[PDB]
């Protein structure tokens, strides 16, 4: 009577794995910028009007579609509208939702969907089957799935490290854009260095932002060969537990929860020691919340818990305290909470 | 109401994107859980129990145990899985759980749920892109044969498969005796496509004094158990049908498009005496893609025939009568409903 609402969660709950997934495909089939694209504001498309702009011919496409944005509609990803015929077939149409405008290209030409495609693919779902061995006889979930940690592997297949990077780095921009026009930690700094910054999106800008500014983007050599020219922004091949760039300030964003407390430990000695006297460590990371509440900045955070949990060498979410707990563990003085955008706050550990 | 966008409103779009991106992390997490028989350990035992005390109660060699539980429930009691209060996080089983463990005869939904999420089951997403453009079946593609002829080759994933159905079946076919009424009278009933025989079985048990055929693929039929006054034939649906004075077909049609629907039904039509019925047992496609949870789970049922069946799909009430017509049944009713699973019936009154 209810009874009928638990069991109808835990069916909802078992399929829950194809709202990604399919959502997934849509992305892949750039079906999302076909709307942008075409479509009246606030007005909507039919499946056979986009499936006639996919490379297709399959009388089938369009009812394939249909379904799928069905889905998609029903979890309000896209928008929908019904449209009765005479004879009562109902004919669906779809558009944009306000999610859509971060799951399309910006003016500037990014959007979130090569992090979806990322955190969708088919290489970090293989470690969700290896979870139960891990809380049973120890070890890293992709550790077992594969024979070496997520960045090793990295190393090995080029198709998922261009993936993971385009993915963090379309993440990235959309967030670091809204960083700058809050925080001003960067201003008066001569050198900035960016320790695992990727593909080098961060600090282009930076360097962007502050012309006078020189940025260091370090990070692993087969990341840093994947990485475009940017001026200003000089990149290193490197590790950061064997040592990191000198330079006024540092910069880590999405590096300490990747890591065990004992790695972060090690990285921030390292950042401690890269840093003059009255230098700091900037710190961009999410921060747990107290409690397993449903919101979805909640959800957020707690999801990439998960991930870390199952593609972690000791990964994991932290407290506000934690991290205090880890500037004051490696030999910083004070600890500011700075500012937030999307769930990253940005913290500095100061060596005052 | 027309919200202006402000960083609010874009926060919030951002965040929601986040969180559809790894909204995989809960099924796989909660697979984990059932794997590891987490929500069993809680069933049996103090109403709070934390991370240390589940994990002293599984054969681990693991120190980092109890944290990595801790993790995952946190993660399932954030959507309503689980319950929890605060001293350290101690946890509870929510309502929900009352059909993820194994209850009363034995039985919950938690089998689906390790069929749903099992690695054969997930592969076939990978492949929905070039079914849409090249045409085909997102599963064949990456199988190389239909879902049930792999079945027939892969016997661990059958195992799993027919113990899916056989609990989710379980489950719903009680509710659908205590409320459907269409099988009292019978002499004769036949369940196409029974799978393991769980249903037919349950018919007998609730009238003794009725013969059941169970009828299904004879890979299936070589994995189903005695069963009291259950014959157990193996063929194939589309060849013909068993005679019965009443067939029922459970989970079926949905798995295939109007051509194979409608030879089915002309079998069963012919397999019948002149006042036959054909008792079928479907979920019907709501009007709009509403956002409840009774929709997204005919809804969810729908992308998944897309993705691993020949045609199958979802249908709204008038579809399935034009199958009745269309294949010479002159009567339909919607007898009853449990759990977003309706009755209906095609008679050739
Ligand atoms: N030992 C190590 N030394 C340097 N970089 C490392 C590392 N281990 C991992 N990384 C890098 O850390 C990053 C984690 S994802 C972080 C990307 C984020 N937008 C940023 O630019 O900071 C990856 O780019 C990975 O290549
Ligand atoms: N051509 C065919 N002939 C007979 N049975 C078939 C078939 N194709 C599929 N099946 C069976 O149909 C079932 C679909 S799953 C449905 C099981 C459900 N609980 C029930 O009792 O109906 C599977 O058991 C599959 O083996
Ligand atoms: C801890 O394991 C890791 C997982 C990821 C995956 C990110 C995709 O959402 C990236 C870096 C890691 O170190
Ligand atoms: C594995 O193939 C099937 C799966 C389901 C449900 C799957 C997961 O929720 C239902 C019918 C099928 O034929």
């Amino acid at each position: 009577s209810s009874d009928e609402e638990a069991n109808l969660f835990a069916m909802q709950l078992a399929s829950a794995a194809v709202l990604p997934m399919a959502l997934k495909a849509a992305i892949e089939l750039d079906v999302l910028e076909i709307m942008a694209k075409s479509v009246p504001p606030s007005g909507y498309i039919s499946p056979a009007e986009i499936a006639a702009q996919l490379p297709t011919t399959n009388p089938e496409a369009p009812v394939m579609l249909d379904r799928v944005l069905r889905l998609l509609a029903s979890y309000s990803v896209v928008t929908y509208t019904l449209r009765e015929l005479p004879s009562g077939k109902v004919e669906r149409l779809y558009g944009l939702a306000p999610v859509c405008k971060f799951l399309t290209k910006n003016e500037d030409g990014v959007s979130l969907a090569p992090f979806l495609l990322l955190a969708t693919d088919k290489v970090l779902l293989e470690p969700w089957f290896y979870l139960k061995d891990a809380i049973l006889e120890g070890g890293i979930p992709f550790n077992k799935a594969y024979g070496m940690n997520i960045f090793d592997y990295h190393g090995t297949d080029h198709r998922i490290n261009k993936v993971f990077n385009k993915g963090m780095s379309s993440n990235s921009t959309i967030t670091m854009k809204k960083i700058l026009e809050m925080y001003n930690g960067f201003e008066g700094l001569t050198t900035i260095v960016d320790v695992g910054g990727g593909t080098g999106a961060v600090a282009s800008m930076i360097v962007a932002k502050y012309p006078s500014i020189n940025a260091i983007n370090f990070d692993l050599p087969h990341v840093i060969q994947d990485a475009p020219a940017f001026s200003g922004v000089e990149h290193l091949g490197g590790d950061m537990f064997d040592g990191v760039p000198k330079g006024d300030a540092i910069f880590i964003k999405w590096i300490c929860h990747d890591w065990s407390d004992e790695h972060c430990l090690k990285l921030l000695k390292n950042c401690y020691a890269a840093l003059p006297d009255h230098g700091k460590v900037i710190v961009a990371e999410y921060i747990l919340p107290p409690s397993p509440d449903p919101s979805i900045a909640t959800k957020v955070v707690i999801h990439t818990d998960a991930l870390m949990l199952a593609y972690n060498p000791g990964g994991k979410e932290r407290t506000e305290k934690e991290f205090q707990a880890l500037a004051m563990a490696s030999g910083f003085r004070g600890f500011k909470v700075a500012s937030c955008a999307f769930n990253t706050y940005v913290m500095e550990f100061l060596k005052t």
